[PDB]
């Protein structure tokens, strides 16, 4: 029979700010990865993420960043336009293009006629259902979805979630894929669109979200009382600064509700002033260079307004 | 002019599981507290709840329990089921007696008419508007909410939502008494149903418990991806545990809907076979005398099922 255990070559298509993460993840864990892109100028300035990335590795792995380790990682790293050159030897393929379905199934086709008949398929798409594009590749068995988070280094989970079609060796291999390299590896026993961590997260958040909008409460009354209560680190609005501004604000614009288009509106607007999240040191709280919580940053803050609009 | 700013005889109304442990907050704050109760035998038979108390107050303070200083505290209660004795001196009365809308307005027309015209009033209503029994105390103005949690010694939140009438000294006041009672008090600024806390718990409990009772994960997977992927410490599993089974089971009861009914059914067998959360060493998970995790208990997991049920 047919068992995917190897893993010594990785296809990832697209170097986005998920892209490089999921890129790097695999390469600082000693795997020779084609970082796939189709516009040259993604490619021609990838040293960008890097450095990015190993600014993010450093402040949150302590010990387990080894410099030296980054440098080989990025060694073994090849940036390429071409598609065949990304699968002629490539054991896993990690499709994280955008989240467009035509774009889905016109890549994925291209992957199935490139790549070897051994290689295990794999989505990190967090708005379409796998299923939904897995008849593209041509092999709906060996197609599976592999979920990760942001800052991938810090919150490490894998979620792999096979559609209908998919073979338990294809779930095990991208199982056996996370674990080898350095993932909380989960399944998700049937398709689902949220996953297991969309699927708390976007009630979770939405309803923080809602209590602000609606001048309820602050930011951090909001975090507090949920760290407080449930004995957690982080609440609704630490946990946005982490998911980025950008991110948010699509998001609570795809709703089609005004509230939510309101708090896009103010995500944007500190976007334009700098502040999209940990990334940038202040979103809903300050940072420093550690990404240590320095502590709110009142602008948020009601006031005595009924509303963050009024 | 009128601002409650002394608290030094507090009636709690109910000495039930949520009334005691309000109770014995009070009273380990250095406050007189009358325990008021209807039912003698809830009255002869609360050193019970000073025990269970105790017991949880030693395993989750740490050094902040004084057996000295709960001993004062109990000495300090005094049980009485006589609600002008109780209410005559009061500056706060907290009402903790079961969510029935008619028994609440009767409690508080009685309140009303025996309580000094400067006793701030509070219920701790989860499941009932304030504003839909404020006015049966006969005093809006100085009628507001005051939310506790579970095992409030530990998850020490206070949330203090008034309603349209509540007058802002009488907040300021409740706010003033959950500081001086150790809480984390937090100003819920517009009335709704959840305050903060089960604002986020209901949907993030809901979508936790509908990935398991649907297939689609085991309990440990699903707190796990929300540790590792949050940066947090509860998922909402050990949440559960915490919340306990009986809570949970009529919350998931109350909905009406078929397969909250089937997770209710599963909670009400493990509280048959002496496992319904913490408080009992096994819930989902099991612990120890300390409170310890040790592990998820494998008996609920899927195995080869395609849901808990089949």
């Amino acid at each position: 029979m047919s068992e995917f255990t190897r893993f010594e070559q990785v296809a990832v298509l697209g170097t986005g700010v998920l892209g490089s993460q999921i890129i790097m993840q695999a390469a600082y864990h000693g795997k020779k990865v084609m970082a796939y892109d189709a516009v040259p100028a993604a490619l021609e300035g990838i040293e960008r993420r890097w450095a990015w990335i190993r600014q993010g590795y450093e402040a949150d792995l302590g010990e387990g960043y080894d410099p030296q380790r980054f440098d080989e990682a990025i060694a073994r790293i090849t940036p390429t336009s071409d598609l065949g050159e990304a699968l002629a030897d490539a054991d896993i393929v990690i499709e994280a293009v955008p989240e467009n379905l035509e774009l889905k199934r016109k890549v994925w086709a291209q992957v199935g006629e490139l790549a070897p008949a051994t290689t295990l398929f794999a989505t990190n798409t967090s708005s379409l259902l796998p299923s939904d594009f897995a008849d593209a590749s041509g092999h709906p068995e060996r197609f599976l979805a592999l979920h990760y988070a942001n800052r991938i280094w810090a919150q490490n989970t894998a979620e792999v979630m096979g559609t209908a079609a998919t073979s338990p060796e294809a779930v095990a291999g991208a199982l056996q894929f996370a674990e080898e390299t350095g993932m909380v590896p989960v399944h998700v026993r049937k398709e689902i669109p949220g996953y297991f961590l969309n699927s708390l997260l976007i009630p979770w958040l939405q309803a923080g979200s809602k209590l602000y909008m609606h001048g309820v409460g602050n930011p951090a009354d909001i975090d507090r009382t949920w760290r407080v209560a449930t004995g957690n680190e982080r609440g609704p609005f630490q946990t946005y600064d982490i998911v980025g501004f950008h991110v948010a604000a699509n998001v609570s614009r795809n709703t089609g509700v005004d509230w939510q288009l309101g708090f896009a509106e103010l995500l944007e607007k500190s976007i334009a002033e700098g502040h999209s999240g940990v990334a940038d040191g202040q979103g809903f709280y300050r940072y420093g260079p550690d990404g240590e919580n320095l502590g709110p940053v009142e602008d948020w803050n009601l006031g005595d307004k009924d509303t963050p609009l009024g």
